[PDB]
């Protein structure tokens, strides 16, 4: 007997380690579980394609922001047995349980997983010889401009590569998400979607998204981002920051397990960044600290021949045992909000900021027509990161990508 799931890369060894995860699993029920890896970059492609087809595994991973898009689809098969067998609705932060189906939905779509919010990383090496106080930089836009600004004048070079660093990477390349972009609109007091009566519209034409867009977007045409890294995406960035060519940049909690993993294993602990580093909180905006808190849900295709058998292996996947196995595999955070109290993720004292940081996590609503939203913002962005790459991002232009961006977003709403 054989089960298909289809996950994207978790972990440094994405296959072995989920087969490492699934054994038990395999000898209790006599069954073989057989994983096929997608780069997130083709993850939605291949899903829907799955989807429309009737052609794919029995489970999937889906980012908590896909779940809406794919439920409404029609092509999942109800998990409310699994959620009452893991312990419904009080096993799970609020923002996780709205994850498990489409909003407004009757049943649920999708078992959580694993979760995952974002926070800065940061050279304590390099910010100690810039004389910046993370404490200070990481409080507020204020202090977080004004430790970018002392970064900047450091002559600190790092000890292998011999040369300075950039004070801020964020990628200009192929936005593929609104990640990186969301807690500087959140914290202005925007938002991406609002609903009023009963229909959700953009809000990145608002006055407080474009504050915090002109905001993050103007700290690299200021010179705290370098040219090199507006032609890059988020993998290079990622690479940038191990080589030693960063002092600071927004990524999730994989980053901290990757440092603690060999290069020989598809981690970085053996570079200068690995064993000079710190973790702080998005600051606070003008109206609040809020960052991207997401993760990955579990779903069956009611196309699927196996479907008793699959509601196992989820029982077994969203379960105490494996939820803390696999974040401690992938360096995510469980799911399941019990398992969020296993010492082996209070013990950590980088994981233990992401953990406070949850306290101020946003998620996206989980709206039907989510990824056509993602995908039209981050085409708009695109062509105002362009602008910033050759100095001509002025508050006037940003509104005219929004007001644009927002005419498409409304259009694709409305349908
Ligand atoms: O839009 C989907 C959304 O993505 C999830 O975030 C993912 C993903 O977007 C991101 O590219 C991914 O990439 C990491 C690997 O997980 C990590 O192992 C290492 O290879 O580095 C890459 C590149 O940075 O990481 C996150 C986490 O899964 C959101 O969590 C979720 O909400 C989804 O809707
Ligand atoms: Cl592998
Ligand atoms: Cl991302
Ligand atoms: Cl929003
Ligand atoms: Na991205």
């Amino acid at each position: 007997k054989t089960l298909e799931v289809w996950i994207m890369p978790n972990s440094p060894q994405p296959a072995e380690d989920f087969k490492a995860l699934v054994a038990p699993f395999e000898k209790a029920h006599g069954v073989e579980v057989k994983v096929t890896v997608l780069d997130w970059g083709v993850a939605w492609t291949k899903i829907t394609t799955a989807a429309t087809s009737g052609v794919g595994p029995d489970l999937t991973q889906l980012g908590t922001t896909w779940v809406g898009a794919i439920s409404a689809m029609g092509v999942l098969e109800p998990v409310d047995d699994v959620l009452e067998a893991l312990g419904g609705e009080k096993a799970y932060l609020p923002a996780v349980w709205r994850t498990t189906r489409l909003e407004g939905a009757r049943q649920a779509t999708a078992v959580p997983w694993f979760s995952e919010l974002r926070a800065f990383y940061y050279r304590t090496d390099a910010l100690k010889a810039a004389g910046v106080n993370p404490a200070e930089m990481f409080a507020s836009w204020q202090g977080f401009e004004a430790g970018l600004a002392r970064l900047k004048a450091s002559s600190f070079r790092d000890p292998e590569t011999k040369a300075p660093l950039a004070p801020l990477c964020t990628p200009g390349r192929t936005p593929r998400t609104l990640h990186n972009a969301a807690p500087w609109i959140w914290g202005a007091g925007g938002e991406i979607v609002r609903q009023a009566g009963g229909r959700w519209q953009s809000a990145l034409n608002s006055p407080e998204s474009l504050e915090g867009l002109y905001f993050f977007l103007s700290l690299a045409q200021k010179g705290y981002v370098p040219a090199e890294s507006l032609e890059k995406n988020t993998a290079q960035i990622e690479a940038d920051f191990q080589a030693g060519k960063c002092a600071v940049f927004a990524s999730g909690p994989w980053m901290i397990q990757r440092a603690q993993v060999p290069e020989a294993k598809g981690g970085f602990a053996e570079r200068t960044a690995a064993k000079n580093l710190g973790v702080a909180p998005y600051p606070a905006g003008p109206k609040g600290r809020y960052t991207f808190f997401g993760g990955s849900n579990l779903a069956l295709f009611n196309f699927s021949k196996n479907k008793p058998l699959a509601k196992e292996l989820l029982k077994y996947l969203g379960g105490p045992e494996a939820q803390v196995r696999y974040a401690q595999m992938t360096g995510m955070l469980p799911a399941l909000r019990s398992a969020w109290s296993d010492p082996s993720f209070q013990q950590n004292p980088l994981l233990r900021t992401f953990i406070q940081a949850a306290q101020f996590g946003r998620t996206y609503p989980s709206l039907a027509g989510w990824g056509g939203v993602e995908n039209l913002a981050v085409q708009h962005l695109g062509m105002a990161w362009d602008l910033v790459a050759q100095g001509r991002l002025t508050r006037e232009a940003l509104k005219d990508l929004m007001d644009k961006a927002s005419a498409a977003i409304n259009q694709a709403l409305r349908h």
